[PDB]
């Protein structure tokens, strides 16, 4: 039993306009099935923003605000669900995170580290990111943004927090992002808890980004906000 | 200058679980560009529900609640939104609609008519739908649900209503719904205003739906709510 | 029981280079299952060439050579298939065709008629095509090329000709062509035999072709040759 | 300047039938552009067959025969490649190969080694493959078949051999395979020549393969033969 997510995000392009991409994510728990209180269908509203940038994109500081909900709207049918209610004690309201990243984008190899802090229950976080190997990146940094934190989703409407419940075992995610110009970037990730710090271990592998298109030429200017739909399966 | 939308909807399956599909929509105005007050990026939360169904799905009555917004969430940067403010006079707060649909799904041809009423500014509406030809359909009616009214979106927060402003000329849409099991359903549509009634004319052409998959075997059970991301281009 | 095909075609672009698209076709028979001699997996090599063009693309003349085969190459295992042998009699070795087409591409409506002749068993044909409505098209004619004749495939090596067997009842196809820049074009089609003439009925519904991309700007120069992979299911 | 490829392969299923997937590959040379003799558009017919299998798939011995061509078919126009002609001294007619592979498929990690030999100019090769970590795999070995050899393509008809020309520098490839049931498997690979042996280094990352589908349940039975379409870009 896991959660699958789906999003369509929009990339802002130099000169106006946008490039769309599609996110198919599968969220897997390391905690055993019997001990989880599974949600029903729900949505997470994010806004992901580039705060600071230095050195041809080899240093980037990212902020994110994530908030989960159920459909607020009244329903002529009986899907109040609703339901809800989850509590997660290992996660304090002030948490620190450390991350390591490694992968390839169009045959170009690179490594990244980051450290950050945020407020899980409030739905906010920040990430200070270093490109350590294979900088300057020849591709728009934006495409890695979604790969740097499911724990910091503010589940307010009682909705069961599938990510915060998982600890200490942890959770993984694995995602395939599909740009409409042809590019494809898959990423696998491990979230674990050691001494009260959240440890992220990612692996990027992207291919087929058009060479004379916005991603490789770096004509991008951050993302718009987005809605992820999340739903349980098998 | 027009609006493109992107949504991912979830289809409910007999036995739990879901089949996801992707909606790429282009909304075009018949009113001239200069006379339109274009919105910025925004989102529409819908909930579409089958009220009544009779005769192996040859009569179906649908209700929808659509509410548009901007990102409520605070932004570290200065994308205040909120701009806004649009007024559209031809659309009263009680509207009636009449519809004709014709198209093919996996070589099987069919025709539909419908009539309904709803409250545009409140975001609510109802549709009473008849299969007048080629019923009973060998496919789940659900896949047509999204093809029957952009005017009944409650634009509050002072978001410019691209759909209402358009009147009297009217507007069209054209969409490609892409199921993850392989099916593909495109639709072209014309909206227009004649004697204070909203007139819909649709055309469907769906192909490649697996014969032994949920859609053809009719093992589906309505949609979950969804979020559409609407954005201006060219 | 029917045949599915898959092709990837390449579009020649003004200035060198190519735009790839994907063809998913389902070919369905009108003749009863028991009286057909089903093929195995096999391949069709085509080369489609614009012989003539006049009037801003409102007259186009097409030649096609199609030849189906099985893998000639030796197999370490014993896949023979192999098999083969079909004869089809309603189809003479000189056939004439008449075709009608109607559909939409990015909200622009149009109709086409054509007449042509070829040698089915030899795998050749020509088509003389008139745009009778909604010319001049604001889009590259190329994208319609693949919608104007399955009967004229030279099945050598003894492969059972699934298309020639169908007569007199006839057969349909229905296809989704998916460009990598985003455009999508589906087409459903009906074949039949009336008075020794082959009668084609096509319908087009294409959407989402980027306005500032090759297809809408007409910066194309025909297709490259292609291989279609044909295989039976249900 | 490099080569892109496109294929559609068919996977054989327990109980008959097939699951199709799409291959987008980009082939990059490590040898400098001025010294390469680029091909034109062309095709490769392969047949990949599992010879032996032992220990729940932890040992697989693979055979491949690859033969490249242009379009044998006559053209009503001036397009005859034909050109062709390439010579590659460093590659003998009996070559040896050693490979290391590492990656993840649906959150499951694994490593593979293989060694093999074949006749590059004749277009044949064999691979003896050992699963060295994380066996037995919970997924159909098939989805890995295409990741173990571009040097052993028999370029007849005189097509300039882009893979053999690269030596000694070597070449990389990177590919995205997209199943129609939802799975996605990208792979990056490094080829090189050291002491007269071909050295392969692969990395796999497959995701979003359906849990209740053929690949994960191991209901597969090898590939059908296939055609890849190769074309130059940049
Ligand atoms: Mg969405």
């Amino acid at each position: 039993e896991f959660l699958e997510g789906r999003s369509d995000m929009a990339l802002k392009l130099v000169g106006g306009g946008h490039l769309i991409c599609n996110l198919k994510t599968t969220y897997r728990s390391k905690k055993p099935a019997k001990n989880l209180k599974m949600p029903g269908v729900y949505y997470v509203d994010r806004r992901l923003e580039r705060i600071k940038e230095a050195d041809k994109e080899t240093y980037v500081e990212q902020h994110e605000v994530a908030v989960a909900r159920y459909c607020d709207l009244p329903s002529k049918l009986g899907h109040k669900g609703g339901t809800g209610g989850s509590m997660s004690e290992l996660i304090t309201e002030n948490m620190h995170m450390k991350l390591y990243m490694e992968g390839t984008v169009n045959n170009h190899h690179f490594k990244c580290t980051s450290e950050g802090e945020g407020k899980p229950y409030e739905g906010t976080q920040t990430m200070r990111i270093k490109v350590v190997e294979g900088g300057p990146l020849p591709f728009a940094f934006d495409i890695l943004a979604t790969s740097f934190s499911k724990t910091f989703i503010n589940h307010t409407q009682g909705i069961p927090d599938f990510f915060k419940q998982s600890f200490p075992e942890g959770f993984t995610w694995e995602r395939v992002t599909t740009y409409e110009d042809g590019g494809v970037l898959t990423a696998t990730q491990d979230t674990s808890l050691q001494d009260g710090c959240l440890i992220y271990n990612v692996k990027i592998r992207g291919v087929n980004f058009p060479s004379n298109g916005p991603v490789m030429q770096k004509k991008t200017l951050g993302w718009e906000a987005s809605t992820e739909m999340l739903y349980p399966a098998d």
